[PDB]
């Protein structure tokens, strides 16, 4: 099973100049639970945000170019990638916008992080049809001292 996870901004906005610039503690808190232990699919562009190895996950790096760092596992091919990961319950694509669209038409669920924040970007999560997915978990938090605005987690399963 393929899932996507991704935190959208207003208008599908998920980054700006290769960054994201708002700083929620607990989508990240999210976003490791929903992570660890599995291997997670990123491109070049979103492992070079990152900028290090995430611990406790095989990171596996899409990009057409050889693989310039031995601590993960890089990949030319959406199929090489999914190979790579093994025979596992669910791999988790973790973006970005490019990555993202190439995955969706083959992933089962998606975990998203709805921020109630107006962000100038120059990338989007990819437009999907909303007919084809169900929400089966919602959760809505408002703004508090570690995390300056509301968001919202939900899952959703492709009917
Ligand atoms: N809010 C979120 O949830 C979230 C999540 C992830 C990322 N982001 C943001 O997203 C932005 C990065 O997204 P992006 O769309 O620019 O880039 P990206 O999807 O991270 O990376 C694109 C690169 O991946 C490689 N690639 C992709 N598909 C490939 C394929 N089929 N075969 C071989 N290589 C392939 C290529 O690398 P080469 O050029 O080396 O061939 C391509 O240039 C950043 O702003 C980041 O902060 C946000
Ligand atoms: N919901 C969601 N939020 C994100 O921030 C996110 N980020 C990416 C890609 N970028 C990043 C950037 C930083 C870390 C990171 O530092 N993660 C740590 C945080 C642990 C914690 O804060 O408790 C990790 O070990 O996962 C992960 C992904 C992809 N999907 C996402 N999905
Ligand atoms: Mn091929
Ligand atoms: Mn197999
Ligand atoms: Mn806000």
């Amino acid at each position: 099973m393929i899932s996507l996870i991704a935190a959208l901004a207003v208008d599908r906005v998920i980054g700006m100049e290769n960054a994201m610039p708002w700083n929620l503690p607990a989508d990240l808190a999210w976003f490791k639970r929903n992570t660890l232990n599995k291997p997670v699919i990123m491109g070049r562009h979103t492992w070079e945000s990152i900028g290090r190895p995430l611990p406790g996950r095989k990171n596996i790096i899409l990009s057409s170019q050889p693989g310039t760092d031995d601590r993960v596992t890089w990949v030319k091919s959406v199929d090489e990638a999914i190979a790579a990961c093994g025979d596992v319950p669910e791999i988790m694509v973790i973006g970005g916008g490019r990555v993202y669209e190439q995955f969706l038409p083959k992933a089962q669920k998606l975990y998203l992080t709805h921020i109630d924040a107006e962000v100038e970007g120059d990338t989007h999560f990819p437009d999907y049809e909303p007919d084809d997915w169900e929400s089966v978990f919602s959760e809505f938090h408002d703004a508090d001292a570690q995390n300056s605005h509301s968001y919202c987690f939900e899952i959703l399963e492709r009917r």
